[PDB]
């Protein structure tokens, strides 16, 4: 199946736990992953201008590691649950792709996750302004426009309203779409 098929695909990329113990400020995004409608989406937030942290920005949901955390995949579920509602049951944590390291002393790591048919978001407003999704094959034939670097614009054909997905949040969703679509059939 579709669901079966994109889990499979994910396994061979998961890294694990192999960068975890590593002594960096620690960040983890979840990277969730929506069926509707036949195909998969990615869920992204806008994030609330009242941040510190990357305010106004189109993200993944996520943030820093806090001591009551068993590991990253945790950080990842509990900054998910705080932002746009998730709950537990409601996400299968699948696998671990490559951190990314920024700033020289931050690892930030991402973690791909499977969304319930029932979640429906509820954004948390003092975390985020807007919570929105886009087909993961756009991401293979994204809209770019160049700012010198590369920034996709998406616009949503519910209502019209465009977005700007750039930097790490853009990277990583391009690299579930290259793992989970290439080479399909039709
Ligand atoms: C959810 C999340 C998680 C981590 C960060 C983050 C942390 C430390 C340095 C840079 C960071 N990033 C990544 C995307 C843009 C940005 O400012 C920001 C947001």
């Amino acid at each position: 199946s579709m669901l079966d098929d994109a889990k499979a695909r994910l396994r061979k990329y998961d890294i694990g736990g192999k960068y975890s113990h590593l002594p960096y400020n620690k960040y983890s995004v979840l990277l969730p992953l929506v069926a509707k409608e036949g195909k998969l989406h990615l869920l992204f937030t806008v994030r609330s201008e009242k941040l510190r942290r990357a305010p106004g920005e189109v993200c993944f949901p996520g943030g820093k590691r806090d001591p009551t955390d068993m590991d990253d995949a945790a950080t990842a579920l509990r900054e998910a649950q705080e932002e746009v509602g998730l709950r537990p049951h409601q996400v299968e944590v699948v696998c671990c792709l490559v951190p990314c390291l920024i700033d020289t002393d931050t690892l930030i790591t991402p973690f791909v996750g499977l969304i319930d048919h029932n979640f429906q978001a509820q954004p948390n407003p003092a975390e985020v302004k807007d919570v929105f999704l886009v087909p993961l094959a756009y991401f293979l034939h994204p809209q770019v426009h160049d700012q010198i670097n590369h920034i996709f614009e998406y616009t949503n054909p519910e209502d019209g309203v465009t977005y700007q997905i750039k930097g790490m949040t853009a990277n990583l969703a391009v690299l579930v779409a290259f793992i989970i679509l290439e080479k399909k059939p039709t």
